[PDB]
């Protein structure tokens, strides 16, 4: 299959990202769902879709936050079924060529951890805050690792985000070579 | 000078505010300055104001991000001539009570170092990140220091966010009790 720039006149394609979305996250893409697929397709942000012959598998976006050097990767997702197969690398790879071709130097991402998937949840983040980034540890397959992998690092986090030791863990990559 | 509710429904306030923040961040607020004003005014937002008899002397807002638990505290600003006064103590204090009363838990903000204000910029963040966060330092009297003092810890940096060497830097307070 193959990823490219998402066509945003697509509305078959724009139906199948809706589905995906509600299906991923049903508890955050209910009612506005088409909607919100709506505000992914904004000039200003970049959007990429992994496409198996005509299904869409797989898409990310991303949101310049800071000028044209600061984009806010979101979102990622890949059908739960066709997971494991470097299709959500294929994507970020894809994603990070768009936004240097932009003027972009750095992508960032908050991944949140709700159910204990981490060591940084179910502990006071306020407390040796950044010796307990150092040392996380991945304790049921959390996303944060996927990233990792990428070369992203975790460079913060929210305690207490969503909720009494539910935090955001935010992380970020520098996309380009540094003025040496 | 009362600090309350900021009456979204008054369009010369609106226009006080659009100013103000121009003026005090001309790059980010410029000709959709109207527009950018209209978008705090959303009702899931909180929008409080200082207002000296018929002048808007300082505004702050915040929003909710997480649920109801996280809220992200923007804007903040004091009129260059009443700064210093307090008034920015007790606009956080008046939001951080607002936000607890609509459930929130955390309040966090992003406050940037374009101008070599603090010690994080003009480096490369990241080489020895955390070290350099632990041993920050403000030299151009950079707000950061003004959230550090009301309770507000660095708890993460954005790298080059606004530029090579011109980060980002996190900062959180949890406003209530914990359990
Ligand atoms: C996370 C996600 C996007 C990854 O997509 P994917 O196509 O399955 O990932 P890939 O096959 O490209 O994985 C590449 C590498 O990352 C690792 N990886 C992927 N997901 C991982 C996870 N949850 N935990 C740990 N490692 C993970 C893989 O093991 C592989 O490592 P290896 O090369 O050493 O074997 C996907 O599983 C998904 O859709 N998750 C749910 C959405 C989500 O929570 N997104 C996070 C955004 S905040
Ligand atoms: C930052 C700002 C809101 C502070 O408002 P203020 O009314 O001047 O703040 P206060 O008078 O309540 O200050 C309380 C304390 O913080 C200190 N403080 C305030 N601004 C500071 C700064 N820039 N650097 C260091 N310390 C500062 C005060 O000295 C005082 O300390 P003390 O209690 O030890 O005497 C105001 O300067 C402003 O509007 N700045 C421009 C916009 C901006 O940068 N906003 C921040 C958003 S990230």
């Amino acid at each position: 299959m193959i990823i490219s720039e998402f066509d945003r006149n697509n509305p078959v394609l724009k139906d199948q990202l809706s589905d995906l979305l509600r299906l991923t996250w049903p508890e955050e893409y209910g009612d506005s769902s088409a909607e919100e697929v709506e505000e992914m397709m904004n000039p200003e942000r970049i959007a990429v879709a992994a496409v198996d012959q005509d299904e869409l598998v797989g898409f990310i976006g991303a949101i310049p936050q800071y000028g044209i050097t600061g984009w806010e990767l979101h979102p990622l997702v890949v059908e739960s079924s066709r997971r494991k197969n470097q299709i959500g690398t294929r994507l970020v790879n894809y994603l990070e060529k768009e936004v240097a071709s932009r003027g972009g130097i750095t992508i960032y991402l908050g991944t949140d951890d709700l159910d204990h998937g981490t060591t940084l949840s179910q502990t006071d983040l306020y407390e040796h805050t950044f010796d307990k980034v150092a040392s996380i540890q991945n304790l049921r397959e959390h996303p944060y690792e996927f990233y990792e992998k990428l070369g992203y690092k975790i460079v913060g986090v929210l305690p207490n985000a969503n909720g009494w030791d539910k935090p955001d863990i935010w992380m970020a990559k520098t996309i380009i070579p540094r003025p040496d």
